[PDB]
């Protein structure tokens, strides 16, 4: 009996503490204007037994399955806000993504919802993993897609987001001896992606430096002479991995292939 009206003083600060932890700075003037019927009533200094009272006396919302309904579209907003972490997400997009997230049919069966799961997949993967060439390249591509969420968000249609989902989730997949195939997904990516470098602002610079000796030294066994091994250590001086320092290695793999047969 005041067990349930407990629990609905719960939820009401749950409610409140998600949208602190979203907003402490006030900005998103329309979300918490969905919520100010609940957020009221932890931005004044009401005591625990008022609240609960005003839940028996029906002065609050206190129908507890209502409120865990709109608690978990906010759970899932503030998901999307820590999962492309360390980017941000500006303001009136993140209240235009939660307005997606209210009016979906069914959100737990959506593609907002399966994005966000696979996206910390991902992530949570990435915690512990070895700095291998897979992991490297895969840790460059989930960085670039939190940033592409943060500026396009995660319900409209995207086939750069969809292919940065299908190429990560390609490379956790690929077993750790299939080096070609770990590199040709990824040289593929970036040749076909619109940016010229699409690394920078997103990897540190150390990263990128790591990526283009990964690129030089991949290649390097295959040349058949100093001249071709010479214009490849050239192209190390780089310090960001580029579209055009991608087709300067295959042009002298291409010239590689006149010195066999």
């Amino acid at each position: 009996a005041e067990q349930y009206h407990s629990q609905v003083v719960g939820k009401i600060g749950y409610i409140a503490r998600c949208m602190q932890t979203i907003d402490p700075e006030n900005n998103l003037k329309k979300i918490r204007e969905d919520y100010q019927d609940v957020l009221i009533w932890a931005e004044k200094n009401y005591r625990f037994e008022e609240i609960l009272e005003a839940s028996k006396s029906g002065k609050c919302p206190n129908d507890l399955d209502a409120l865990s309904r709109r608690s978990l579209i906010l759970q899932e907003l503030l998901r999307l806000v820590s999962s492309i972490s360390p980017f941000k997400m500006k303001l009136d997009l993140i209240e235009s993504q939660y307005e997606k997230m209210k009016q979906h049919v069914n959100l737990w069966k959506s593609d907002y919802h399966v994005k966000l799961n696979q996206l910390n997949q991902l992530t949570d993967y990435l915690k512990n993993a070895a700095p291998t060439p897979k992991n490297n390249f895969l840790r460059a591509m989930t960085s670039v897609l939190q940033m592409q969420i943060a500026q396009y968000g995660i319900t409209e249609d995207n086939e750069g987001i969809n292919q940065l989902f299908k190429l990560g989730l390609h490379l956790l997949a690929m077993a750790n001896e299939k080096i070609d195939e770990q590199y040709h997904l990824f040289k593929g990516y970036v040749k076909d992606q619109p940016e010229e470098s699409p690394f920078e602002g997103i990897l540190p610079a150390e990263d990128q430096k790591i990526l283009v000796k990964t690129m030089i030294d991949y290649a390097m066994p295959k040349l058949s002479s100093k001249v071709l091994q010479d214009k490849l250590s050239a192209l190390s001086s780089s310090d960001v991995l580029t579209k055009t320092l991608l087709d300067s290695i295959d042009r002298i793999v291409k010239e590689n292939e006149k010195l066999n047969a």
